[PDB]
């Protein structure tokens, strides 16, 4: 019903997606990148999408290139599933308390891309969060959301309104993006 | 159910209001001052209300007693419909982003007038929108909306988050009023 | 009693006043600029002087040449129909509130031109009011008050205390100024 | 003749007001809360009103919302008894020196609720005047004129130009707000 | 099916909560302190709980220790009655308009306790709200609110974008965390 | 009827000022200083007083002591002649243009004394007005108001709202007492 496979083959990354809009939250995320796995993960569950994620790409260089092509193929997924967008909320909007951040997202599947992200913290210009595998450069946030919005011809609005962590201040904004795109996809029962 | 019909007629202004809170967007408006008809078109389609608007002034002069007159009738159609408020959300408020613009409304249907306007960039306060016809000069976004407020006896706040296209920044605040208006009438399943 | 008929023919205009001080508001204005003849029929009624105004000229130009020549003709008219100024209580002042605009002017029929003007906030140096006709643009409000003045010989005391709307200051302004005549021009029953 | 009663009970309180604008200052107030007693009779007084106030209310809580009721009823008063406004002189001012301090009100009976109060020095945001009995908390003086002019329908503009003492800055306002009424309601000889 | 009945005996204060979330706003508070019992009855109805509190304390010394008590046997019922949080919205926020007063407040029931409180303006950590009986320090709000989070175990983020009554202040908060806990504790149509 | 005879020998100076409150503007001032007799003139005639000041001192030293004991006997003498003040408008205030100047005073015959003086600027705290007899020190005015203000037991705000010829700036403020004590002293047709 409101499904999509994009497959995106480049000379740095194999991507493919499986998204449904109409999921429960059945979520399987592979990059490479375990922080971003965990993002996107966090992204498929809170927006109630069964998604499918495999992508495998050039970490060698680091985790850019895969972050960016898979955020891009995720955008002309979500874009696809939509199709003409009848009947839907159109809006949606959510805050996100983690700990000491708070985090806000608001969407308008509108068909005009744009991205505006603001008060995240400077430090995550130059922070990595870094386990036992690739790290992830927090910088690349923005990078993610603008990909988004781009290829799924959308309006997305990404805030920090204070926060310290890091992780909460990233997983806080996945989070947003993931309530906000539950919220606007849903079937309006008055239009 | 719940509907009103508001004939106001003054030295300045003749209007005409058929609101219906209960509609599904069917709206028609003529007020002689074509970016205020686009603009109360988007108030009454994103509210889910039907709305019919018909406004003669004294447009030689300038569009602001049609615009302020109307305002006042829309206000007064709006209270009348809404009668006792038994049963409704009562709150309502609505994020909605227009390219790079944010603006977000919240109301408080408490028979208590009150209006807070913040956040308009101050370009705002001598920006003419101009085309063929009578112009909009947008320092009256303000007006309009304490005019609302005041004739509805609602708690009406309007915030521009950030913006720079006027037009953009207009039309972002009448639809979030709309999408507040339209969460706060609908009934109350809890109450 | 207190009546005067001014004629006044230049290259650019030709305008006829007549006004009689010990009025009830009888007012006809046509200047060819829409919102100064709402400023003068605001000003005649608030005065309650019978006030009929005709004015042709260069609104090819802009409204600029027909305002002053206008204000020059009827400051001659108010300095004529007070003559010896014997019996009167030749100070006077009034408050305008308007919405969110406090404006207030003062008055001494002095024999002694003098205006001075202040508090108007920068932005009306260079806002135009525009409907379907000659707009006004509200950087002449000060020359309208110097030249009523000038020619009147009196002195005038135009302040805005507050006020953000464009027609809510410039309107204030001329019902203040309006109010203060009157109470200025009335027999003063001791002396 | 110009006069109205006024009963408003709520979960909170229970008012009577009845207001005669032509009075002689015959004036009886009971509120619970003495200190609004005392200005509501200044207020009464002030304004050659004829005015009785009965009002209990939940001064348990704090003086609050038997406040707020009594000046909800009172501007609900003022606007039945002016009825039409049909020859009023419609605009009214004073200032009230009292001792350190003076303050001003400029009112206009225009039927367009508005209320604009500035200059009170930002002690009084948290200023008590406690007695024997229910105490009174400054910060509510706005609320009051707030209440007063969205409820009568009128523009009610209170400056304090300077002041001190908590009382003599609350008691020279409301005798303001009085003496500005007085004017405003007293037949216009010329209209 | 989601109650909780809390006892808690201190040498300062006695206390009986009944708490059922799927209430329909039938509330009853008695603490003594008759502002606080106002805002905990603004709580447990606009959170349509049913919600019973008893509260004795030694409010001889003053407020604090009952407030504070009875915010943590409060905080404690709604973690016990919340239980598993299996299929519940889990996220919710409110913003609440009070006149001049814009509140809002964001929840995560995440059993990972979290205050954070900001943009209360200064006065309000002096400021005394007293009636006729136990007077309530607004400085005690944020105590409230951290005792809340810190025995439910959830994230609470409240927010003062803006006003000035410390009433419409102290209120709009509480409502606004009523509203926020209404909507994180519905059952989720699609978890 | 209101009549005041005020005989006051000093070592300095020998005073007498015969005083009627409800007079035409008969007014002969002589006090050896005929600047202030200029402004004691003034003051008179505008107040619509009848009043007569013959004044000798100390000259030789300067204007001071004469002027004092002058504005100190004038003070006496409104005193006596407002007797019990029953019947009176009780409040007056006036404003005063004069060319660039605009002054203002506000009286409450209180029978409390109190003296506001603002707004003069500070050149004449130092400013003298010669001409080919005494002069007069402009810092004097301030002395003259509270002198007048004490002695006649009311409260006396004065304001100079700006202005830049001491004279000017004097004689408005002399002229705005003057009109604030006419309407204060009038008979009110309500009271
Ligand atoms: O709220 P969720 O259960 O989706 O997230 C789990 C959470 O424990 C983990 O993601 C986390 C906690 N702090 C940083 N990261
Ligand atoms: O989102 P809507 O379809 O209600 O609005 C149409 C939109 O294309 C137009 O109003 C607009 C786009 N940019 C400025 N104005
Ligand atoms: O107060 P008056 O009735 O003289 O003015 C009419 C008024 O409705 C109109 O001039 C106006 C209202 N807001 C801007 N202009
Ligand atoms: O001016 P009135 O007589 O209405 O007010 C009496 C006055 O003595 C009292 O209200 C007061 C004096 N200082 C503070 N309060
Ligand atoms: O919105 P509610 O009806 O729950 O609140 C009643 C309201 O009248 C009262 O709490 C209040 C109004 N201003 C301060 N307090
Ligand atoms: O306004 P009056 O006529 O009372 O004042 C006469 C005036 O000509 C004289 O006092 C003056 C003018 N400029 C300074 N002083
Ligand atoms: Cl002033
Ligand atoms: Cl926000
Ligand atoms: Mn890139
Ligand atoms: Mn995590
Ligand atoms: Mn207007
Ligand atoms: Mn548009
Ligand atoms: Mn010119
Ligand atoms: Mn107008
Ligand atoms: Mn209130
Ligand atoms: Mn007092
Ligand atoms: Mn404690
Ligand atoms: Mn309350
Ligand atoms: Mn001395
Ligand atoms: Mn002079």
């Amino acid at each position: 019903s409101r499904r999509a496979r994009i497959e995106r083959r480049t000379r740095e990354s194999d991507i493919v997606i499986e998204l449904d809009l109409d999921g429960t939250g059945q979520v399987a995320v592979d990059t490479g990148v375990p922080f971003y796995d965990h993002m996107l993960t966090a992204l498929g569950s809170h927006a109630s999408f069964d998604l499918t994620v495999r992508a495998t790409g050039d970490v060698e260089i680091e985790a850019h290139h895969t972050i960016e092509d898979t955020a891009i193929a995720l955008g002309t997924a979500l874009g696809q599933a939509l199709g003409d967008k009848r009947g839907i909320r159109r809006f949606g909007d959510a805050f996100i308390p983690m700990d000491e951040t708070l985090a806000h997202a608001a969407v308008d599947l509108s068909g005009r891309p744009y991205c505006v992200h603001t008060g995240e913290p400077d430090h995550l210009q130059h922070t990595t969060i870094a386990g036992s595998s690739v790290p992830y450069h927090t910088v690349i946030n923005r990078h993610v959301f603008e990909s988004l919005a781009a290829n799924a011809r959308i309006a997305l609005h990404v805030r920090v309104l204070y926060g310290r962590d890091p992780h909460h201040i990233t997983e806080a904004q996945y989070k947003a993006v993931a309530r906000a795109l539950r919220q606007a996809v849903e079937p309006d029962p008055r239009v």
